[PDB]
């Protein structure tokens, strides 16, 4: 096997995971199949105890574990599938090897920190490497880790000595590192020290970089790259630099075009690894030109409503579903972002300014956006906004709170019954819109067409197969008492679970997209094959739906 | 002529009713049964010249690799127990390039150990590919197919493709032959062609003088249209598709050959002891 | 330790109530199958470390030879299909030069396609004898048994015939090695020999530098007594005979990685999955 840690730095924050995933995307355009581990300086276990207000945005597995969001970013870049143990976190290594110490698997000597823990994480590393996260049941042939933190950090040290024994353990031209540093500019001048400092801190602990990368503000002037490279142990074509790009879906050709991987094909000497990996390079290749192409080849405006929404990483997921399939649609993304809670009329008189700010965007927007929040604070907004684009014809998306505001606005607007609310509100009982399905549902579950509903916009952009696999997050669904009168109604549940007790789906009849899904399908999305609950809602709302349904903008002919 | 078919009828028929030879059949995507078909039949008619029932072995040609072992090891094991069985060796003139890295090892096989052998079409760019692979060394050499190496490109680009009934002419002095045994000792043969590519002429001078010696050529001598072996019991290789002219009562000379040495009665049949007539 | 050896007898019994490995053993006169009984035993008691039932098929080395095909053509197909289907190769250290061209082949093929291998004695005289053969070319390389070749010896006389229990040190830096990760990371280990001929020390800059490496060397760095090919799945060979330290259990170490990498288990009997007592 071979392996690339990402590390570094004098700060958090530098641009390791577009470095890492990025450098990845790369080993697969060689045919490779490629895994990522994140390594979290952090101690919580998994993100299952972490509100969403910080550290963002719970990303869930195909094995359902709430894992660090940073994962989401591996699984667009690469196309695999992580698991639970992917996600190497200070807690949970702690908690194994004590867990270990207290069922006696160390024959009853002392446990230390150095070197049986140090231990644990290469045994982890190497256990999780095993793993076929790929298109085919394969192992991996590189693994992408990326360390968290900064290397000096007392909460990164265990991690930076169990990686150097790593270097032994696995060998040399096996194993190579790039440390991801930082060049800031002052009176017009890049300093180069920061980098001096935090090479000196490496290689202390034991560490060589076999490439330097450098968040910048500017191109690294000529001089820079040399006294960077004087002053550490890379040749001067070695001093990467992520500098400013079109949008963040270029970096794997920056680096490939400042010879990245040039280097690293000799420094791995992968020559050392099939005609389809071959070819499936040359593909992923051929994919990557077609979505950079769909960038310099019109905006497509949309309002995301939804509660906090100046807490952008929150809905990390989101935006990035609506990046990968704005590029099959040609369109530039425009993302509005309102508070629902500025869309009520109560807000009018507390804060009117920021009301009629919330107001103009839904106004503007080329469709609506209803994006699964947290908790109950925002409803009132969401449900006005689902309102004026039942209405008005505008393109919609309901993802999972966006299905049951989209099934209560139509209750409190089509059936009449203007008390219906969320099960939320418990003591209400006989107008609850929902009903309790603790199983919390969670993971990757079919979904299976209603086999009537071949007029569907949906279910024709899944290519007419008959089922679908989603990530889910959900305690309540749509109580199915109402349900018939929903359908007679045209609010048609276009899909359901394996009992047909379960609204997964729905579709309102004769509309030109309104669409919600009771899952998560931003969990799903990937640069090359975009999830295609949001495909629609961009394609809608550039008012080119049927033509991307009919093939107009599949990558290769 | 009504009398005469019906006598040829019974000798057939009789070769039927009156010993296996096993043949493997080494290609791409061999389950695709009738995409081979006109090979079987060539194979059929000679199989009843020299009185033997015919088995042909299905080789997927991708299963041969060294790759395939880690793969898929459970049906590299049956390809290889097919090739290490087969009295004959027949490398189908294929469709794409996807089989050529297993159709070398297999053409290997019966280079290096007697067994018998025909190459058609690609069979025959793999007999060259081959030989120049592990006789001349040059272990880089490949079909032109893999364009951008360029220097090591086994063949070249003639476009005229080139189709339809062509003459090839033998060799004057390679008396020797037992291909050209097979044809009767006749000057010239007329035969059917589907190819893009051929051997490069620049090498030829150097595979003649190791021995793959290009037994017959088109009427320029520019074009490779045969090769056989020298000094061994049946390696012959045609860049054209003698099975689209085998006939029931005429089976196709190269798949005679091919069938006759699986059997060790080549010499015999040359000699004329299964002719359907006195 | 009374009791100790009747829960270790309880675990290998238990080890053979509790899939079956196919071994091919290529080597001269394997009819006489007391000729290589410690080798058998060997294989059995690292067989039962790995629960796995063993199936040696044995090969008659001289059936392999491309010369054996015109001979004795239907011994020659059991031969190669025994190769063909083997989920391990074995040279077992033979006597005398006779079998030695099918042997090469048989080396070749688990080079080539990833079939994991051990050589003993002259197993690891004809993996370094296949390897020069192929790898660097030198088609006429031989044994030092061919004497009047002389240019071309691949071996050397060292008569000091070396006998008994000698040491043999691992190269300092072999860490990769799957071989020295079975012997526990020990610095080195003691082993029989029989052995008249060592590999020439003169090609062996020219085998380290091509991936033959010599992962162990005796006192003196100047003997072959380890090859282990890199980056290959197991490809090992021994100039020692393992097989006379093969104990039911503490089975040897060359032995046990040829049966867990034909189950496909290597790793895991490393990492310790199958050691007899917690
Ligand atoms: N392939 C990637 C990589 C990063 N990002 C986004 O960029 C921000 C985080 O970038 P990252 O590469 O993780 O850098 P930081 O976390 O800021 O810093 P670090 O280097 O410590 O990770 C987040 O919006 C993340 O979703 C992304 O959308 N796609
Ligand atoms: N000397 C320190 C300081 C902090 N940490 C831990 O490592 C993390 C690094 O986060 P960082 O971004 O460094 O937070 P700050 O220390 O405030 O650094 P910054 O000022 O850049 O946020 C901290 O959150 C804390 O968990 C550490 O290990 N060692």
């Amino acid at each position: 096997m071979k392996y690339v840690v990402v590390s570094g730095g004098v700060i958090s924050g530098i641009g390791k995971g577009v470095l890492a995933s990025s450098t990845g995307m790369l080993m697969k355009t060689l045919g490779l199949k490629v895994t990522s581990i994140k390594i979290d300086p952090y101690m919580n276990i998994d993100a299952g105890t972490m509100s969403p207000l910080e550290h963002g945005e719970c990303f869930v597995l195909d094995d359902g574990g709430e894992t660090d969001l940073d994962l989401g970013n591996y699984e667009r870049y690469l196309g695999v599938t992580l698991t639970k143990d992917h996600n190497i976190t200070t807690g949970k290594i702690y908690s194994h090897v004590i867990a270990k110490e207290r069922k006696g698997d160390y024959l009853g000597k002392t446990v230390q920190i150095v070197p049986h823990l140090t231990n644990a994480i290469q045994d982890w590393i190497e256990r999780v490497a095993k793993i076929p996260v790929d298109d085919t049941g394969m192992e991996p042939d590189v693994c992408i880790i990326e360390l968290g933190g900064t290397v000096g950090d007392i909460e990164s040290a265990p991690f930076v000595e169990a990686l150097r024994q790593f270097q032994f353990k696995v060998g040399k031209e096996n194993f190579a590192l790039i440390h991801v540093s930082l060049v800031p500019v002052i009176h017009g001048e890049q300093k180069t020290k920061p980098t001096q400092a935090a090479i000196k801190g490496l290689r202390s602990l034991g560490l060589v970089p076999d490439m330097i990368a450098c968040r910048c503000s500017e191109t690294l002037d000529k001089p820079t790259i040399d006294k960077i490279a004087m002053f550490c142990h890379v040749g001067p074509e070695q001093v990467v630099n992520v500098h400013d790009v079109n949008s963040t879906y270029h970096v794997p050709l920056l680096l490939l075009e400042q010879k990245m991987i040039d280097y690293l094909h000799a420094r791995l000497k992968l020559d050392e690894i099939t005609e389809e990996e071959k070819q499936r390079g040359l593909e992923l290749l051929s994919k990557w030109k077609a979505t950079t192409g769909n960038f310099d080849e019109e905006t497509v405006k949309i309002a995301l409503v939804g509660k906090y929404t100046n807490l952008k990483d929150s809905y990390l997921s989101v935006i990035k579903a609506l990046e990968h399939s704005s590029m099959k649609c040609r369109r530039k993304l425009d993302i509005k972002w309102v508070e629902a809670t500025d869309l009520e009329p109560e807000a009018q008189e507390s804060n009117k300014t920021k009301f009629h700010e919330a107001w103009n965007m839904v106004s503007t927007a080329d469709g609506i956006l209803i994006p699964g929040g947290f908790g109950v604070r925002g409803t009132e907004g969401m449900v006005l906004a689902a309102r004026w684009a039942r209405e008005n014809h505008i393109p919609f998306l309901g993802v999972c709170l966006g299905l049951q505001i989209a099934t209560i606005e139509f209750t409190r607007s089509v059936l009449g019954r203007k008390d219906s609310h969320s099960a939320e509100f418990y003591p209400d009982i006989d107008e609850k819109n929902h009903v309790v399905v603790f199983m919390m549902r969670l993971g990757l579950r079919p979904t299976f067409f209603q086999n009537e509903t071949e007029w569907s916009q949906i279910k024709k952009l899944y290519g007419d197969v008959s089922e679908v696999h989603e990530r889910h997050r959900h305690r309540y669904e749509i109580n199915p008492k109402m349900v018939d009168e929903l359908e007679n109604n045209g609010l048609i549940f276009v899909g359901k679970d394996d009992t047909g007790k379960r609204c997964e789906i729905l579709e309102l009849k004769n509309h030109p997209y309104y669409i919600a899904t009771q899952y998560h399908p931003e969990y799903t999305s990937k640069v090359l094959d975009p999830s295609k609950p949001f495909l629609g809602l961009v394609a809608a709302s550039a008012g080119i739906l049927q033509d991307v349904i009919e093939g107009k903008y599949d990558l290769e002919a």
